[PDB]
């Protein structure tokens, strides 16, 4: 089947279409403005693979957490998109998904998601990957203080990779903590790691339908 | 056939659908955050007319002038909403529509649409309804100064009614000018209004594919 994925929760939006596997994504920073590029983005990725709007089984959404604003223009035109083609929706998260790209570009299977949130906070998330390759630990989402974080730092063990802008903005974290962290090389979320995550949920029925898709609240 | 559309352009936020001249339509002072309203208003728009978006034969969309951001937001959700049911789109003047709302609460068929844009400019239109009841006078669209403005209304001639928050944010417009003025009763479009105008567009075969539907740039 197909999978369509949508992201504009941060600086970044990206569109990505899973055909069976096959992949094809886009991925570009964008501006204080994300509506006008989505669109055009989505209907490229589905025109390369040859594929209409109807023909795909389900369309992945970023829910968040990141920009208030970005994450709800995404869903909302995600929700477009699928209401006018009748097709369910999966809801992915925004640290999942970095997580599921650092696991594609590195191998790390432990990742210490954070996100920084503007106004001195951040987006947190402990993420390990299983045997299945399912992303465990989405209950340790939250949104925390600098603080608070190498507070919880201080309480893991084991080596990490590190994803998300919340380690540039607060460099003391990685340094203060007494653990082994190592770069998963993705700063912003893609599209194209949301579809693994959402072809794992579709697998198991974990879809909603569009007048249910919304932001996650940390 | 049917007919959606949808507003956002605005501090207002609305939908109407139209079924054979049966209109259904709900407005709503919208929040600085509309997405997260459009959606379930055109689901509930939808399903009180018990119609699918799929039954729909075209998408009637606020081009603006407006909220630079309002009305990008809405035509991303209206190009979501048309692509995933393969729609014809149509784009209709914010001004125009609050011209035909003027029209249709006063019986006014001469419109002086002003918006109140920030930073002291104003968007700006001279409409006049024909027999058949076209407005003519998209070609007088412009964002001016209030002083310009001014100037202009000392060129005009006849009565004519106001719309448009312009007006109050400047109401030395409506005083200094020689006109005879008449209230439109309108200060915000109302996507009710965007239907007569639609079908008309529809009926001459103006439309656009969601690819091309942009907002005006005046």
């Amino acid at each position: 089947m197909r999978i369509l994925a949508i992201d504009t929760a941060t600086e970044a939006c990206s569109v990505a279409l899973w055909n069976n596997g096959t992949i094809n994504a886009h991925f570009e920073l964008c501006p204080r403005e994300h509506t006008q590029r989505i669109l055009p983005m989505v209907q490229e990725i589905l025109a390369a693979s040859g594929a209409s709007l109807n023909e795909i089984d389900a369309l992945a959404f970023g829910r968040g957490p990141g920009s208030f604003t970005g994450v709800r223009i995404g869903i909302g035109i995600a929700q477009g998109l699928a209401l006018g083609a009748n097709l369910p929706m999966i809801g992915v998260s925004t640290l999942a998904t970095m997580a599921q790209g650092a696991w594609r570009k590195t191998g790390a299977t432990r990742v210490l998601a954070a996100i920084d949130a503007r106004m001195g906070e951040v987006y947190w998330a402990e993420y390990q990957r299983d045997a299945q390759g399912v992303w465990q630990g989405e209950e340790t989402e939250a949104v925390l203080k600098p603080e608070r974080v190498g507070e919880r730092l201080k309480q893991l063990s084991g080596e990490w990779a590190t994803v998300g802008t919340g380690w540039s903005a607060w460099p003391d974290l990685a340094k203060e903590c007494g653990l082994t962290l190592h770069d998963g090389e993705v700063s912003l979320p893609a599209a194209e790691d949301m579809l693994p995550i959402a072809s794992q949920k579709l697998a198991a029925g974990e879809t909603v339908a569009v007048e249910h898709a919304e932001p996650v609240y940390l």
